[PDB]
């Protein structure tokens, strides 16, 4: 149970930066929300900044994702199709790793540079399948940089998709396998 | 110079409320950021929430692109993309509220959601003009707006994670599939 309230602390850090943001959300809430005092969770992760980086940690992406590609035989679109839905089912379990790096990332604020790290390995096996794809002729995009870009800004952003409007692995896969004509 | 005092008002509204969103503002120290007092700002925009909006209306956002670019979709595109661009840059309270209110979907979304609404359905006739004069290819209409209002609307995502070539170029190159010239 030691174990057991860092965890507590944890989701509860989770579940009340989420809703306020960096900035709007106080240690006290958080305390109160895993209910343990103010001492304790200061204690276990030493401040509000390094406990922001620990649910990053604890919750991102960054050991959650296995070999794709090898896992699938070298096939790139059953990899892709696997990779996205991973990534998008991690998000949509943990939305505030989404929600809070999307915020960091379009203020390009200082924590960013921190939470990124959690990050840089998830958008590093995207590009290896998105380029044996293109390899084996089964993507076709003009830019790999460009691609890996749209890719990663609508994953991580899965509400603004609502907003434009009111399927999305299937929508990437059918974008990139689309051949032009020309 | 009545409209001068206005703009210094909106001007300051965009300011904090891009700095703390909506909640964490209030007229007070957006009055004294336009350096005017309560009541002129409650004069002229009544209340926190109009002055909210006032600065939507005041700073999202139009001309016919495929007409002023004698029916080329990929002019009437880079056009329209690039003045997006220039505009957002100068005006990133914008998206990083937008980007809250969709994030936490209030009530507000509905009223502001206007202010992007026109830009997009221009953007779907130029993609789909585009598409039947051939010079864009892409598989779906609706995933490519997609994309593209959301990488176009947020730019610093970019540098993120590019961290070397421009955002409406390659966007042009993406549906051309050729080297933007």
């Amino acid at each position: 149970s030691r174990e057991q309230t860092m965890e507590n602390i944890l989701k509860a850090a989770k579940k009340k930066f989420g809703e306020r943001g960096y900035e709007g959300t106080s240690i006290q809430e958080i305390a109160k929300e895993a209910k343990v005092n103010v001492a304790m969770a200061s204690y276990y992760f030493n401040g509000k900044e390094n406990l922001y980086y620990e649910v990053f940690k604890k919750y991102g992406l960054a050991n959650e994702l296995p070999n794709f590609l090898e896992k699938n035989q070298f096939n790139p679109i059953n990899a892709l199709r696997e990779y996205l839905t991973v990534f998008t089912t991690h998000i949509k379990e943990n939305p505030e790793i989404g929600t809070l790096a999307y915020e960091e990332i379009i203020k390009e604020s200082a924590r960013l540079e921190k939470i990124k790290p959690y990050f840089i390995g998830s958008f590093e096996q995207l590009k290896e399948i998105l380029q044996e794809g293109e390899k084996q002729g089964v993507f076709h995009f003009f830019s790999i940089n460009h691609t890996i870009h749209w890719i990663t800004s609508i994953v991580l952003f899965p509400k603004f998709k609502k907003f434009i409007d009111g399927g999305l692995v299937s929508r990437i896969i059918s974008a990139l396998t689309d051949k032009p004509n020309i």
